[PDB]
């Protein structure tokens, strides 16, 4: 539990905003791609792995999870590539009214921001630091406990 | 202590590396750009903040510390903006030596990939896994003791 993540693609202004989710606390990191391809979410996982320790990645679709790319990026990074079958279908909406609220987010730093790159980051750290305990905090005290 | 960051700029193939350290740890985050403009560290400071509970940055240089859209980003995600001198003189010699050692890693996998970001994010996940705790450890570790 403490190492699962699930990818998330959702589209705004002609463009593809990546999400990973760390589906025991809501942590998220997000960026903003051209479209999603094989290369691009592949790049995305290995920024990700680098940065939380990823054991498990339940893959958004399954061009995704056919890819070799990506398959070439989990073997690199020492992750389990699995689908993203939402077995227990709370999970598509929990995922769906995320994606509404980051858009929400967004929409209200819009305007503080040239670029929608700029504004999915300002996303990022209002969803992370929301609170009670916030995401990131929820994170945090997941893999300490976890290493302990 | 848990909050603090710097900022480091290094060179390689022509490009911009720009890194950032959580300095109690030695964990880090970074990325390639074409050139160290006011506008790249300020979205890769957005973008950190958004990550990780920065409280406080030693910016890398004078240019980025003046900057109006590093400290627009500053205020934005609520880090305090500091400047990078080592009055203590060790600080010096552990950026050098860490710059050298991320272009050693950087060069034991460059062959793998045909791009520099892709070689840096490959180091990056080395540098932040590599042992006695790992980095990623230490971070998580020091943090969740904080929030505690
Ligand atoms: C920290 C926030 C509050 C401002 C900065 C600077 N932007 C402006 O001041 C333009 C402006 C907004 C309203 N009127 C004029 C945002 C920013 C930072 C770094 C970047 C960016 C952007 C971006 O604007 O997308 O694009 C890629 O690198
Ligand atoms: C996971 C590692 C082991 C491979 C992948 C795929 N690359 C290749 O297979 C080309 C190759 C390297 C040697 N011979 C053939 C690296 C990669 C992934 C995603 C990206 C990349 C790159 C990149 O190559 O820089 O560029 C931006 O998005
Ligand atoms: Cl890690
Ligand atoms: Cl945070």
């Amino acid at each position: 539990s403490p190492g699962i993540w699930q990818l998330d693609c959702t589209h705004l202004e002609g463009k593809v905003i990546l999400v990973a989710v760390h589906v025991a606390s809501g942590y998220i990191e997000a960026e903003v791609i051209p479209a999603e391809t094989g290369q691009e979410t592949a790049y995305f996982l290995l920024k990700l792995a680098g940065r939380w320790p990823v054991k498990t990645v339940h893959t958004d679709n399954g061009s995704n999870f056919t890819s070799t790319t990506v398959k070439a990026a989990c073997w690199w990074a020492g992750i389990k590539q699995e689908d993203g079958i939402p077995y227990n279908p709370q999970s598509q909406g929990v995922i769906e009214s995320m994606n509404k609220e980051l858009k929400k987010i967004i929409g209200q730093v819009r305007d503080q921001a040239e670029h929608l790159k700029t504004a999915v980051q300002m996303a990022v750290f209002i969803h992370n630091h929301k609170r009670g305990y916030s995401a990131g905090e929820r994170i945090v005290d997941i893999i300490a406990t976890d290493i302990q």
